[PDB]
Order: structure tokens, then sequence, then C-alpha cells
């Protein structure tokens, strides 16, 4: 027989045909996400698992599945997966380090432009059949001669920076880990204090992970700093901002706009998460939203799927998985 | 008696204070487009006019306004203004050659991202309140590794090519007047014929003016060459494309999407234009629209208005306007 691989969400059939001659598969080829108890059942005696953004794994889980050996995750942010427990149980935990970067970088830029140029309303105005030609309205904010501040300058921060090269903006960032001079210089990046980043940027592009330090980093106090009218764009994790503090900053018109691909309600790790995005936030005019689609480009998705599956075949064939997050003897 | 200046749309208070010493102002300080009869009535004894997108000037307009010395257009595309009739009447026609370029290029790239990533629908999905966490949906097209084809490579075509430099795309173009070798090279642009452009680009961005030769240049036959799912972005003029053929191509699924800032119904000089945007186009899910807001950036609008004024003032003082479109004795 063969090792038992659970796959919690739908993948390309091509991936199944590469995984089949080495594993028996317990798939879920739908557009629906299966309940927490249902998954544990499926994994009970599974050796391998392919996990995705809705999946949530703690100490309890791992204990229910003692035949497990590898969780192959098809994502960058593993904040919903307890790596420490995985390590202590001899369980591999792999991620996808690079492939999510660019498609997310592209979307983030689009959201900056769309937010700045009032695109949701503009398009709604055209579709309302009342367009009778140009009128002096929808006056928005462009990138040319603006200060773009980045918070975090890892993969996505850098990818965004590369993409804003010919846009005539002034590029600054705040890192927890500074770059060398060759890169700062060659991207025209200028490092600043966090407070300073907020009080001076017209655009604020977030590119940091969710962890102990980053939860609600963007608070009521740091939002009191921004230039009245600045635009906040969040393509990383919801909980790095306080959405309630953001709503208020919007309502008093200190914050010119908020855009986001991610939300607090997605972050199952901290039980105290909001159960929804605030109706008042969704109803706000100065917003642009997408439903965690940063990596939803179909050629990439296939490559992401392929990578996560290779990690699994590597782990199961005995070997060390090229993209393992943790270390194992 | 100071020379009479008619301004057809609302301008910044600062431009009025700029002109008011030199001439008497007949203003339209409302958000509204006036009737042609009202414009004719106001301009009948005017020495100058500041024109905008909704304005159209032919020989009949000029015959009825014999005192006109200058028409200062606050725009780039002067297709609605009969240049030759102006010349023959000894009226200066001026435009704004560079200020509209960058905000329109920014918007065009925003339209390309937004269309490729189903942004309108994605946002409507999040506002609906149905978002419960990642699903493998709203799958779309990215720029990385796509072939982006440019029809025209003048001001806006070049500002878009500059702005796509860090984006991992393969750039091609067709022109009536080719770039020099060194500009092409720097930007990584390949020069192709028009049918090849249409046959082999995943994104097609229009950057040409409207004239006799470009009227419905993007017609049924040319569209019949695209790769199934090709995306088309029009930031230039509506009537360079046939909107009926575009719609037919969307409906059969050969064109993957159409995004536009401009529409055939705006091209006033065309007597046979559609009067509205076809409701079936406005209903099509694979679309993204803006109400001619290409230069609707706050700081820039002021600058555009100022360029037209300066041109108006130069002509009224007997000079050749810096940005004259024509040449008078
Ligand atoms: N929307 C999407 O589809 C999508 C896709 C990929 C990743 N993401 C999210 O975005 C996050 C960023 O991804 P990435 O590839 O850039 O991660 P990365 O690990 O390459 O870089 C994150 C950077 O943030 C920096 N950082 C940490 N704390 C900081 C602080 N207080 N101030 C400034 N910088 C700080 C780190 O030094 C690190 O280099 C991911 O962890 C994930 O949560 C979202
Ligand atoms: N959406 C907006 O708000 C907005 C703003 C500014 C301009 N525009 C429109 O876009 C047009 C182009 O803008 P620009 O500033 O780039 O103009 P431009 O005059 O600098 O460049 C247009 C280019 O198109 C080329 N061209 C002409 N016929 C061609 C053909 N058959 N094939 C390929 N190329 C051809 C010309 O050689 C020229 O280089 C303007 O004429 C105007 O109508 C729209
Ligand atoms: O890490 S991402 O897939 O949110
Ligand atoms: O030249 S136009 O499109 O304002």
């Amino acid at each position: 027989m063969l090792p038992k691989l659970v796959i919690t969400h739908r993948v390309h059939e091509e991936i199944l045909q590469l995984l089949a001659p080495h594993c028996e598969l317990i798939t879920n080829q739908t557009d629906s996400t299966l309940t927490r108890e249902e998954i544990l059942r499926r994994c009970r005696d599974a050796q391998a698992m392919m996990a995705f953004m809705p999946d949530r794994v703690d100490a309890d889980f791992l204990q229910a599945c003692p035949e497990l050996r590898v969780i192959g995750c098809a994502l960058k942010g593993f904040d919903n997966f307890d790596v420490d427990a995985c390590t202590a149980r001899g369980v591999w935990l792999t991620f996808v380090p690079d492939l999510l970067t660019v498609p997310t970088a592209e979307l983030a830029i689009g959201l900056a432009v769309g937010l700045g140029r009032h695109l949701r309303a503009a398009d709604a105005f055209v579709r309302s059949g009342k367009f009778r030609g140009w009128q002096p309205r929808f006056y928005g904010t462009g990138l040319d001669n603006a200060t773009v501040g980045f918070l975090g300058m890892g993969a996505i921060g850098l990818a965004m920076a590369d993409r804003l090269q010919g846009w005539g903006a002034t590029l600054q960032y705040h890192e927890a880990k500074a770059l060398d001079t060759q890169t700062e210089q060659r991207l025209g990046l200028r490092q600043v204090a966090c407070s300073e980043l907020f009080a001076s940027s017209d655009f604020i592009l977030l590119a940091l992970p969710l962890n102990a330090d980053t939860l609600h980093l963007v608070n009521a106090e740091l939002l009191a700093l921004v230039r009245p009218g600045a635009l906040l764009v969040n393509p990383c994790r919801g909980s790095v901002v306080d959405e309630a503090a953001v709503l208020a900053a919007l309502e008093r018109g200190q914050l010119g706009g908020y855009a986001a691909d991610v939300f607090e309600m997605e972050d199952w790790a901290r039980a105290d998460r909001p159960q929804q995005i605030d109706p008042a936030l969704l109803a706000h005019p100065n917003t642009l939203f997408t439903p965690h689609i940063g990596s939803a480009v179909r050629a990439v998705r296939l490559e992401i799927e392929r990578c996560a599956a290779q990690n699994i075949l590597q782990a199961l064939a005995g070997e060390r998985p090229i993209n393992a997050v943790n270390r194992l003897p």
C-alpha cells in the first residue's frame, strides 16, 4: 500500500496525478471549507497533509493525529499553525516562501491606485447610466510626487518597491531588520522610525507578518499621527491593524482611505478575534476590499500547489523538505 | 474694456485671480455642463475661451463667435476642436502636452491590475458580508510573465512602459512613429506590427489619439485575432475602439475583459456616435469603468488649468502661445 495524504481544499487535478502513484488521497474537490471536527476525522491516521489559508492547527490537533509526519502548507503566513508544537511532536511544517510574493505585490499596488483614485464609486457612477461626459469630480490622489511609506521590507515590501521604481514617488520604510546600503540606494529607500513613517507618508503599505509583536501594531495612537488624508493599504494580515481604530480614523476624516485583502476575522490563532468585518467599515465610502486574493493568479496557484506537494513527497520519502519552517533530527 | 474670457467649466479660485486683472470673466462655477446654445450665447462676443472635455468647436461655432482670438484647451486630445477651421479664422488653438500624462498612466495600470484580478466583483463580494475566509475563487491574470502590448508609444504609452519596468512582463508595441533604438532598448520594448500585437499580447493598452485614421481602428476583425481571454485597456479615446465589437467579443468570451476611462458617446465631433454606453456593456461582469478621470488628480488639475490660462494670456498679449496646436501668421 501507500502513505495517506489528506488535502483540505481543492487543487488542480494535475497535482493529484503526481501525488497518486505515491499516496492514497483523501481529497476535497469543492469550493467549500470543511468544519474543524471533520478534518481531524480525515487526518486521524493520515501521515501527510496539504493545508491552506482556512486551516487552523494547535497542540490538540497534532495529538489526535500521531501518525502525522508533515504538514505541507501552500501559503506564506503560518501564524495559524503552532510551529513549536509541531517541532516537539516530530512533525514537519512547510510553507511557500516566494511564489505568493509577486501576485500579492501586484494586487497591493492596484489597491493603492484604486483607493487613491476612488475607483469603486467611479465605476458605480458609470454603471448608473448617468455618465454624460467629463465633469470636475472624483478628484483623487496619485503616486507621482507622493511619499510612499512601507512598514516591513521583506519579500512583499521589496516586490512592491521594485514595482514603484518608475512612479516618481519618494520611497521610505521602517523595518525590524534593515537592508544593506546597496539595496537602500538602488531602490531609493530611506529608513525611518515607525512613528515618523506614519506622520509623513501619503500612502502606507503594510508588508509584515502576524506574530506576538505585530498584533494591533497599527493602533488608535499611531493613527492619530498620519497626515489628514493619508491612505492605508493592508495586504498582509488583518490583525496587524486595529480595524475599530481604523474605522474611527476614517469617520473623523483623518484617514483618507483604507484598503485590505486581509481581515481580523481570518486570524483563528487569537480566540478573541472579531467574528466579522464591521458593517460600518464595509459601508464606508473611502475603502477598497478584496477577499484574501493576493495569490489568486491561476498559473501561480498551480505552482504553489506543486511546491507544497513536493515538500510532502520529500518528507514522506524520508528526506528533509526544502521549504520546512522548523528543524528536525 | 478688458478682453472677454468665457470659461466653460469650474476652475480653481486661483486661476480666476490669475486672469481677472487681464480680462473679464464669464464663468461656470458649477459642476454642470452647459447647453451648446448657452455656450454660443456667452462666446458670441468673447475674445477668448477656456475649453474642456465636453466642448466642441467647429467652423459653425467660429462663424457665430467672430471675436475669438484664442481657444485654450485644458486637455491633451483635441479631436473635438477643428484645428484647421481655427487656423483659417486666425484663432489660436492651444492644449496641455504633458501634465495629463502621468495620472492617466497611473490610472491605466490600476485598470489593468483591477481588470485582471476581478477587483470590482471581489469588493462587491466583501461588502456583501459573505466573506468567511479563504476560498479558491476570483482567480485572475497577473502582469508577471504576461506579454503586454501597447498600441501607440507617445507620452502616455511611454509613461506606462516606464511604470511597468519592475513588473516581469514582456513589453511589445506598435507605432506610427517608432522610438529610437536606445529608448526601446532601455525599456525592453519590441516593435511589432499591429495584427501581431493583437494576436500575441495578454494585455493590450491603447495609447493613441482619435482621428480619421484611428476611428474604430480596434474593430471586429482586429479583435478576432486576440488570444482567448486577452485583456483590453482603453485610457485614450472611446472611438478608437468599436464598442459594439468589443461587447460582441466579451459576450463570446474571446475578449477576457475591457476596462475604460473613456467612451464613444464622449466624442462630440462624431455626429453618428452612440448617445450612451450600451447597457449590455455596463452589465458585463468582465469590465471596469471610470468616468474620464485620467487626470482627475487634485494638484495636477490646478496645474492643467494654469497651463491653459498662461496660453490664453500669451495669445491675448499678441504672442505665439507656448502650447499652440496650430501656427498663425
Ligand atoms: N494577501 C496575501 O495573499 C498574502 C500573500 C503572502 C503573504 N501575506 C502576508 O504578508 C506577510 C508578509 O509576507 P512577506 O513574504 O513579505 O514576509 P517576509 O517574512 O518575507 O517579510 C516580513 C518582514 O516584516 C519584517 N518585520 C517584522 N516585524 C516588523 C516590524 N515591527 N516593523 C517592520 N518590519 C517588521 C521582518 O523583518 C520581515 O523581513 C506574510 O507573513 C503573510 O502574513 C499575504
Ligand atoms: N483618459 C484621459 O484622461 C486622457 C488623458 C490624456 C490623454 N488622453 C487621450 O490619449 C491620447 C494619447 O495621449 P498621449 O498624451 O500619449 O498622446 P501623444 O500624442 O503623445 O502620443 C500618441 C501616439 O500615438 C501614435 N499613433 C498615432 N497613430 C497611431 C497608430 N495608428 N498606431 C500606433 N500609434 C499611433 C503617435 O505616433 C503618438 O506617438 C490623447 O490623444 C487623448 O485623446 C486621455
Ligand atoms: O500567507 S497567505 O497565503 O495569507
Ligand atoms: O485629453 S483628455 O482625455 O482630457
